[PDB]
């Protein structure tokens, strides 16, 4: 086994999934699925190519491009593209593995997969981005198609990158098919989709707190621990503020925007839009918080996570990146008086932190228990709108806003019902104790994907 | 002409169609279409390949696979797959020839064609079926495409076979297109279709009896001579019994399930479901009828068709296979007091039997005439739902049950009107005598297909 | 098994081969190969399409086109095209089955297969042939390629047909590859091939008589029973007379050109060229016998095969078609005193005739035994030249005549040695009795093709 | 950023090449090439797929398959396939990187690359190997083409594996092309394929001993410490014995085979054939020692390398594995009085061992001076013959033994001439201090491949 490379993130995801699948009743009823666990983990195809482009000064730059087509039991490969200098095979493997069950759990077509490169859009001109995208799509075009691969956007691939990539794909394939997602008016995309990711994340945040109180309490007198900046965080803030939700955290990556007067003062939507605009301009908070209005609205404590100075937060909502909540930070969250760890990223909670949360929740019988929130259960939404975008791209027509948001908010609800009805009593007995949601979602996705693979002859 | 091979079933079908087209006012008005009759009868492409698979004991097995793409004037080739040890080129040619006008008559745009193999799923393990499907799909996938060929199911190809075939096609083509019909939740199919065969069959059975009485008499106080033990019999029974439809026949293949008390006692739906379950378990009516409830409900007379012991049947519904009603059995039907020969399969009535039925009907002026019922004039619901399944496969979305059964029951009705309005006075003078249906249906299909071929330049 | 169609010629060939392989030491040593006999007899692909063309009067004509890709264990599919009104699937199946072992025995890197149509070039204008070729090439070009199918010429497909077919293939494929054989200066073909049809025939005729006498007697004082007219029969005749070869038979199909003075008078080569020219002009041997220069040479007896009036022929050379030597005619040959039945066609000897020849040869111990000559053991000269033509088409260059006829006559000799050495004591004990040639040839082909299929994983 | 994974063997290869290119005159003259070093080191396409096959007991087995297409500057990607339960991305990357300059140095028009899986052919039946090959070729066909990818054989992929893979490729693509290397004589003939590489290392050693001693030493009366069993080691032994040398080592993974009488004792060619026969069955050489002839001539050394126990040995040829010559073993070779260390595999010597060998190379001017010979410099010829098969596959022909042997002789001679021509220009030879050979080889390959990439626009 030592011959196989070690991928820490992917390995941790597999360990978590195996642990949750083991302590369950689906395994005992159908032991065959254990053999399925052998075939899900191996990606169906992993492609790693070399991208050679020309920078502004006229020099040759060489980067690596990855496309991890993990599983296509349920539909065509559907995953994003991440242009981040930290991208390698482990990260994309883990993200695609999560994507398979994210697309299965929320009752969609489309399979898993994830693409990207170690390209860094930071500090690059427009021409440099254009040249890299043109070179990247040449190497990638051989492996994507309207039914083969539909790459999407992620951290790094904004509207501009997706535009360049579509232009080159149309150049050298002479096709004009619905092969990428994230387009718009001048590429023939769909509404909501460019802002779907934040849409979906905030949808799941509000839904997760509503089900956290079981609908017995809106955000009245509730402090929210939003994380991140720019996209996702902006929409989360603007739809959390609506129900009197006291916003007390928008730590982008190092600078924590925590209100000095945690009791009364809260953020305003125009301020959040300014924050998003500043993040668009590739800048830290800095001049944002140093402005007089922002200076009097919230205090700045850079270099520490908001978990140190939560100011008795009501809901913990980490949404920056993976492993954004450490063990000591998780214990600080628990002691502060939080019963809802509504993490809004992929593996944003440290494995030790998740273990501590589970132990405390099973040791906190009653409404005053820390309810967990696994990443793949939340977020989504963007994937659904990307699916709708490809669906209307197939139809050679553009759906209206009412039609699109009626397709959504009517789907994903049946999918929530499916997830909760699968997690009715199977696994995590919850005999008087709060149930587990990781054990509510892992099996809820795994059963469907394993069924799909078994019914096609993938594993027997 | 002796150089051309002799196909008995295909030749019989061609003789029947030519005879009905000859005695028509379409022929005399447009003699050109005679030469069209030369071009329809030649299939556009017939592919016969060799399938080499490995059985359970580790031996090599060699079978033959056929794909008869007959005609695509109206749309892509659309036809089922039949895995039956009696399959050869004649059977598939005849079935595809019927399929062309079945798809033309009922307003569907898809073309004709039919596939299959001499494989026998009886007595084969799951692994044997899987292996054969994988080999078959390789050899066949060379010649199919989402717009080229969309194979469907038939006698032999259940959900499992279609699942295996789709899995292999997705393997070696890297596509995931809507290239086969008969999928479901774990392959991305459609609703209604898994029950479409029985759905459409019983729809047409009730339609044909309703048109038989012209709405004057529902199934109240009527004995129905259902045949077979497939969906064609199952749903037929379930939705004939609703209108007081006394059931007096469920002969699977040799064992006639005829009620001992033909006057009062009838079948029950739970018993029909039990028969379904045991047929799924690859068992005949044996061990069903022997049960006490089934013993007191109906008597068993194996080795004879139910026509000898109809018990004064009201409507005869032969639905087992081709040539299930012989001349003497047809005369027994006529003598018993049946005025509705409702053959619910393809070529289920023997040519001589059909001639006798027509001769008697033209000599039985009045409501007491034996009204005919050709196969392609019915049994189109399954085809319609398969078309809808392909249509929603193209759209990258899943229709609801209400949407699908609103598309149906609204189509096929305009198509029935089209057929009857085409056969209003065209041939068959019917001056006080009951008109013929085989004739009217033949012209109603042939005119549209010949028009399409003339308009595309196939024959001039 | 009755579901399988009955092919007379193919079944006869399969029976002959099975009987030959049964009475051998190969079966007993390796019983595994018996199961190989199940997989060879099923063609890998059989395609039958519909060809719709326009005749001179402006009417639509519909014909059938066949392409039987039988086996490709050894190389790409390599078979001819036959445009003859008697062409169906049985004939092409049998011809392709023979072709597989004809290409295996002669040490060639080419597979089997055979194509054709029921088109009749007789009585057709140039334009009619052109139009049919264009339509046929469209439908066929869907399923051929340089490494997929290389159709060749046969009875019906002259240089003109092959020219038209190449032109259309280059039109709609935009390729110009070596996809057909039988081209020339204006299509980029090869030398030797324009006369290869007669080249190979006469090569194998002279070689077979030389082996018949074992080199102990040239054609001095020998009467030859050549069959046919022109081309194959012509070039056969030209290099038989050279060794004082007395020619006493050039029966085209019904009119036997047998010399009145069988003792002294013989044919001349300008006369045979005239015969070939007249056959090119689509004229039988009628006016040719009327001329005094030909009238004083041979007597005309239409309606009988030349076996009735052999005039004590020395060597029998039936080369017209299949089953050209019947049982009674074979016994006439035996009574006349022929010890060399050198049939130069495929299945030219009737099964009963073959049995009688074998019985007499095993009952005629000594040099005065009727030595057999199977078709695939004969011919094969043109096959090699077509292979060389494809080989130099791959090389993008043209070989000289010396180069081509040095490649040949140096190959086919090692191949004859292979064929005879593989039949060295491999059954047919021949302990003082003349050995059998059908046995040797059949085993020598079958072992190589079965080895190739076993080594590629076709049968295990 | 350490986002790049760890590829230890690839790291050693790249470090060695960079160190060689630094300490030279190539970089100082042309500093441009420093960017070529960055561009060449990225594999340019890496495919990793998942292979799912059914074993003998009927269970699902999942493995990983790799294709590393490093460079196609000089020709289509050309590398082997290695089925061995230790194959991962690092191993195949390193092997492909070596192969690029191995194909560049010896004047070949093919590129780099390497494929394989962690399949373990040992302990599997024929059926299990067949099934795995079929699944592997199904998953691999999309990335394989005659002008795209021509995989070859290596440790694991014998004649049978190649046969199965070709057979599956032929039915999937419906094309017979020379896309794989190692095929049988009948189908894609391969002459002098096994024999090529074995004599190459001894040729290199004989040329170097001729040059080094100013023609004062020859291979007569020398001891050879060749290692490994089969292929290269066998033919190395045969060549040493044939010339007049004495073989004193045929060690393998488990133990060693040292002649008891080191002065006069060798291994007979019949004994070597027995070794080959037993190694075909994958059994250990230990039992081979237990044979009476071997028991009275050789002493087994289980779990120990022979190069410290043979004692005074003239020539060391560790052709078994990579990194099988340790630092302490290198100094043992120093003490043993070895004069020329040559590798039968890539990266035969440990980095420390290579350093010690090169440091001690400069001393002992004239004879002695154990002199490093990397794998690329010696191991060749077999790759050349593989290329020749591609040529023979392109021409649709089959070359004779004399032709292919003459081409191989010319190719090896040109390779040696060009390798030794660019010797002193970029490497420092001091004054009679035994100039380095690894440096010469590295520069001679890198200059040509960098030139090709610069001329095609890959790096500027």
């Amino acid at each position: 086994m030592s011959n196989l490379p070690v991928e820490p993130e992917f390995e941790q995801a597999y360990k978590e999934l195996a642990s949750t699948l083991e302590n369950s009743t689906l395994f005992q009823k159908n032991p065959e699925y254990r053999k399925a666990l052998a075939v899900v983990s191996v990606p169906e195809r992993v492609i790693q190519f070399r991208v050679v482009w020309e920078n502004d000064k006229g020099e040759v730059q060489v980067n690596r491009g990855f496309r991890v087509q993990f599983n296509s039991a349920l539909g065509p490969y559907k995953g994003g593209l991440r242009f981040h200098p930290s991208v390698n095979l482990s990260i994309l493997k883990f993200l695609g593995f999560e994507q398979i069950f994210k697309n299965a759990l929320t009752g969609l077509n489309m399979g898993g997969g994830k693409g990207g490169s170690d390209f860094d859009p930071k500090g690059k001109s427009d021409s440099e981005i254009r040249r890299f995208c043109v070179a990247f799509m040449t190497e990638l075009c051989r492996h994507i198609g309207a039914d083969t691969d539909v790459p999407a956007g992620d951290i790094g691939v904004t509207g501009r990158e997706i535009g360049y990539l579509f232009g080159q794909y149309r150049k050298l394939r002479n096709s004009w098919e619905g092969v990428l997602t994230g387009k718009g008016g001048s590429w023939g995309g769909s509404l909501i989709r460019p802002e779907a990711t934040g849409y979906g994340v905030v949808y799941y945040v509000e839904h997760m707190i509503a089900h956290a109180t079981n609908g017995a309490e809106s955000f009245a007198g509730k402090r929210v621990a939003i994380s991140g900046s720019g996209n996702v965080a902006q929409y989360a803030a603007l739809k959390v503020i609506e129900l009197g939700g006291r916003v007390v955290s928008l730590s982008d990556s190092q600078g924590s925007l925590i209100v000095k007067d945690t009791a009364k003062d809260s953020f305003t939507p125009a301020e959040i839009d300014a924050i998003a605009a500043l993040k668009v301009d590739r800048k830290q908070i800095a001049e944002l918080v140093t402005d007089a209005a922002f200076a009097d609205k919230f205090t700045y404590l850079p270099g520490q996570r908001p978990w140190v100075h939560v100011g008795a937060v009501d809901v913990a909502l980490p949404s920056a990146t993976q492993n954004e909540v450490s063990g000591e930070e998780a214990q600080a969250l628990i002691a502060a008086g939080c019963k809802f760890i509504a993490e809004g990223s992929n593996m944003g909670c440290t494995q030790a932190a998740i273990d501590a949360f589970e132990a405390h929740r099973e040791a906190n019988k009653g409404a005053a228990a820390i309810w967990y929130a696994p990443g793949k259960a939340a977020n989504a939404g963007g994937v659904a709108v990307s699916g709708l975008e490809m669906a209307q791209n197939s139809a050679r027509l553009s759906w209206t806003a009412e039609e699109v948001d009626a397709r959504l908010k009517d789907i994903m609800k049946s999918c929530f019902q499916n997830g909760l009805d699968t997690a009715k009593e199977y696994a995590t007995p919850a005999d008087g104790i709060l149930p587990s949601l990781v054990t509510g979602s892992n099996i809820a996705g795994f059963t469907k994907v394993a069924a799909a693979m078994k019914d096609q002859g993938d594993w027997w």
